[PDB]
C-alpha cells in the first residue's frame, strides 16, 4: 500500500530525479517516507531525499532528509512565502559499517498534519518528535516541482550531493501510527538492553558494564539517568539486566541501587542551547557502577559511587570522608536540621548518637539508610521535575516516601561528599540487597575515591576480589579476600594531578595483573602488579592508540583462547585525538618472555567519524565478544541528552583479526 516505491538507487555525487514517478501521487497533508539506505563514505553534509521548488527565486522552498558524516540525521522543511524555516535533527543517529560491511539503516519519517507533529525514527529508535504551532505539510511547500534522491534541486542546481545508496524508498500519503512503525522489518547490527520507556523509566543511559558469570549468564549494569545525560548532581539510579542465551535476549531491568527522593520520570530533556545545562539539583544519586563475581561465596558484587542530594563531583567536599574514626572503627556522621556542624554519628545497630552528650538519641537508621524514631518510619515528600514554566522546576509532588539520610529533606543528613557503596546478589542479578557504604580508605580529611566503571577483577587462583578506584595523584585498588565483607586499599601512585584515571584490569597470568587506564596525555597508560595487587609498578604508555587530551574510559579483558598461538588481551576504546569516536577493539598478544604486549590487530566498530565513548566488553560463553557501548560523543556539548545510544553488538574473533 505505499503510494510509491523504488530501490537499488546508487548515489554517486549525482542526483536522481524521480519527479514523474512521485509528484502526481503526493496527496493530502500527511506523509510517511520509509528509506532503507547505506552510507559508509558519506560527504560531510548530504541530502538523501529532496522535494523542492526548483525555480529561480525560490531556493528556500523545499523539504529535505539529510545526514552528516558525524552520523547526525535531520530534516529541513522550508517555505519562504509562509515564513517557515523548520530544521529538526539529532546527532549520532546512524550506523556506517559493521563487520566490514555497510549497514542498511532503516529510516522512517512521519509528517502528521492532524497532530501537527514531525517524528523521525532510525533503526527502530525515535530520534526526534516535534509538535509545531504552524504545521507545514511537506506537499504544501509553495511551488514544489521536483523530487530528488541524493540531492536537493534549488534554482535548477544540485545541492547537498550524496555518496551512498538507497536500496529501498517508499512513500505513503498517511502518517503511519507508532505501532505500524514497529512492524517495519529492520536490519540492525545491534540491539538494545536498556532503553527509553523500559521498567527503569529513565529516558537516558550512560556508563555500561558487562560481566560473564560462571553459570554462563551475562550480567550488565548501567547508570539509568533521569535528568538528561548529565553526571551527578542529578537523579541517577543503577539498573541491571542479564542474558541467559549468550546475549541474544535480555531481561527486563531491575534496580541494583536506587533513591526515592525524586520520582522516576521519563522526561524529554531539553536540547536547546539555552536549557541543555538544566540539571536536577536537589536529588541523591548513584553514578559509575562496577561488577564482579565471587567464586568463594558464589555472590555477584556490585559497587557504585553514592551522591547525597545536590552533590556531584565538582561540589563534593574534598576534605571530609564523612566518617568519624574511633579506634579502628568508622562511624557515619550526621548533621541534624538546624545545627551548623555534625553533632551525631550512627553506631552499632543503627543507633544515632549525639557526639556532644555521648548519649544515644531516640533515632535509628535502618538497613536502607532511612530514619526511624522510636522504631517508627519518618517520611518526606517526594519531588518531581517539569519544564511547564519554560525552565527546570523541581517540586514536591504530594507523594510521601521514607526519609533517607542522603535526601535534601531529611531531619538528619550525611556529609555533602561522595561515597562508595556495595550491594550483592545471591541469585546472579535477579535481585539485589540493600546497599552498604564501604569504609573510608584515605583517612578522615579525604573524600571518597571514584569507582572505575566496568568490571572488578576476581583472581583465577585465589578468592581475592579487586575493584580499581581513582583519586588525585593515585589509583586506589580496593581489595577483599573474604567476599566483600572487609576491604583494604593498595595505592599506586600516578604522575597526574586531578586526572579522571578510569582503569580496568586483566590478569595476564596467575598473580600478574595489568591495569590499563585513562590519562590527560592523549595516551592510554598501564601499570603491573606481580603479587595479586599488593604492589604496583611505575606507569608506562601504549603508543599506537590515541585518545583526546581529556581521555575516555577504556575496557579490557584477557581472552580465554590463544590467538596466533599466544595469549591475548582485548582493549575497547575510541581511537582518535579529536573526540569520542573511531571506536575500536585492539587485540594484543602477550610476549611470555617479559609480559610485554604486541598490539597486533585493530577492528573498527564503525566509521572513524561515528561516536564511540564509554564501553564494556566481555568474552561470551561461546567465545564471541559482547560489546555494550555509548554510540555517541559523550563529551561533546552538541550531543547531550540523546536516547537509546547505549547499544550492544556481538563479534567473533575472526571479525577482529583482519586487520593488522
Ligand atoms: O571468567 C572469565 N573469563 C573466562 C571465560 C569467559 C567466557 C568463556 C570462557 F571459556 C572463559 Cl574461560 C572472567 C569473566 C569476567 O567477565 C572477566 O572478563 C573474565
Amino acid at each position: 500500500s505505499p503510494i510509491f516505491q523504488g530501490g537499488s538507487y546508487q548515489l554517486n555525487n549525482k542526483s536522481i530525479d524521480i519527479s514523474s514517478l512521485l509528484l502526481d501521487k503526493l496527496s493530502g497533508e500527511s506523509q510517511t517516507v520509509v528509506m532503507k539506505f547505506k552510507a559508509d563514505k558519506p560527504n560531510s553534509l548530504q541530502a538523501l531525499f529532496g522535494l523542492s521548488n526548483s525555480k529561480a527565486g525560490f531556493k528556500n522552498n523545499y523539504f529535505s532528509i539529510f545526514m552528516r558524516d558525524s552520523g547526525e540525521i535531520g530534516v529541513e522543511i522550508r517555505d519562504a512565502q509562509k515564513g517557515i524555516n523548520y530544521l529538526f535533527s539529532r546527532p549520532a543517529s546512524l550506523w556506517g559499517k559493521h563487520k566490514g560491511q555497510a549497514v542498511e539503516n532503516t529510516l522512517v519519517f512521519v509528517s502528521d498534519s492532524k497532530d501537527k507533529t514531525y517524528t523521525m525514527y532510525v533503526n527502530g529508535i525515535e530520534v526526534f518528535s516535534e509538535t509545531v504551532d504552524t504545521f507545514l505539510p511537506i506537499s504544501n511547500i509553495n511551488g514544489i516541482d521536483k523530487a530528488t534522491l541524493g540531492a536537493v534541486n534549488r534554482e535548477g542546481k544540485e545541492h547537498y550531493l550524496a555518496k551512498g545508496s538507497i536500496d529501498e524508498i517508499s512513500l505513503f500519503n498517511k502518517a503511519i501510527s507508532d505501532q505500524e512503525v514497529s512492524t517495519i522489518p529492520l536490519s540492525n547490527p545491534f540491539q538494545l538492553i536498556f532503553q527509553s520507556g523500559d521498567s527503569t523509566q529513565a529516558n537516558y543511559f550512560r556508563i555500561p558494564t558487562l560481566y560473564t558469570l560462571s553459570s554462563g549468564r551475562v550480567l550488565s549494569s548501567i547508570d539509568a539517568r533521569y535528568g538528561g545525560t548529565h553526571d551527578s548532581k542529578s537523579k541517577i539510579n543503577i539498573a541491571t539486566s542479564y542474558s541467559d542465551d549468550n546475549g541474544k535476549t535480555w531481561s527486563e531491568p531491575i534496580f541494583a541501587m536506587k533513591f526515592n527522593d525524586y520520582e522516576e520520570q521519563l522526561v524529554y530533556w531539553p536540547r536547546d542551547n539555552k536549557l541543555k545545562n538544566s540539571q536536577i539539583s536537589g536529588s541523591a544519586s548513584f553514578i559509575d557502577s562496577s561488577i564482579v563475581e565471587d567464586k568463594k561465596s558464589g555472590k555477584t558484587i556490585l559497587l557504585a559511587d553514592v551522591m547525597p542530594a545536590g552533590i556531584g563531583n565538582n561540589n563534593a567536599n574534598k576534605a571530609d570522608s564523612g566518617f568519624k574514626e574511633i579506634n579502628g572503627h568508622y562511624y557515619l556522621k550526621l548533621k541534624k536540621n538546624g545545627d551548623n556542624d555534625f553533632r551525631y554519628t550512627v553506631r552499632e545497630n543503627g543507633v544515632v548518637y549525639n557526639e556532644t552528650t555521648n548519649k544515644p538519641t531516640n533515632y535509628t537508621i535502618n538497613d536502607k539508610y532511612e530514619v526511624l524514631e522510636g522504631g517508627k518510619s519518618l517520611t518526606v515528600e517526594q519531588y518531581s521535575v517539569d519544564f511547564d514554566s519554560g525552565s527546570l522546576r523541581e517540586r514536591h509532588n504530594g507523594k510521601q516516601v521514607p526519609m533517607n539520610v542522603f535526601y535534601k529533606d531529611s531531619l538528619f543528613k550525611v556529609t555533602p561528599t561522595n561515597y562508595i557503596a556495595m550491594t550483592t546478589s545471591q541469585n546472579r542479578g535477579e535481585s539485589w540487597e540493600q546497599f552498604k557504604l564501604l569504609p573510608p580508605f584515605l583517612g578522615e580529611k579525604h573524600n571518597g575515591t571514584y569507582l572505575c566503571p566496568g568490571q572488578g577483577l576476581a583472581l583465577k587462583s585465589s578468592n581475592r576480589l579487586i575493584f580499581a578506584t581513582y583519586t588525585s595523584g593515585e589509583l586506589t585498588y580496593l581489595i577483599s579476600d573474604d567476599s566483600g565483607q572487609t576491604w583494604k586499599k593498595s595505592s599506586a601512585s600516578i604522575p597526574f594531578k586531578n586526572a579522571t584515571a578510569e582503569a580496568q584490569m586483566v590478569e595476564l597470568r596467575d598473580g600478574v595483573i595489568r591495569t590499563f587506564f585513562r590519562t590527560t596525555t592523549g595516551k592510554i597508560a598501564y601499570m603491573t602488579s606481580r603479587d595479586s595487587g599488593e604492589t604496583w609498578s611505575k606507569v608506562s604508555y601504549i603508543d599506537g592508540i590515541q585518545q583526546t587530551s581529556y581521555g575516555t574510559q577504556v575496557s579490557a579483558i584477557k581472552y580465554s583462547q590463544l590467538i596466533d598461538g599466544k595469549e591475548a588481551v582485548i582493549l575497547s576504546t575510541p581511537n582518535s585525538r579529536s573526540g569520542r569516536k573511531g571506536g575500536q577493539l585492539v587485540v594484543g598478544l602477550v610476549n611470555k618472555e617479559d609480559d610485554s604486549i604486541d598490539w597486533k590487530y585493530h577492528y573498527g566498530i564503525d566509521l572513524p567519524s561515528y561516536g564511540y565513548a564509554y564501553s564494556a566488553i566481555t568474552e561470551l560463553p561461546n567465545h564471541h565478544i559482547g560489546v555494550l557501548f555509548e554510540k555517541y560523543d559523550s563529551w561533546s556539548r552538541n550531543e547531550l541528552h540523546l536516547s537509546n545510544v547505549v547499544q550492544y553488538i556481538d563479534l567473533e574473533i575472526n571479525d577482529l583479526t583482519k586487520l593488522e
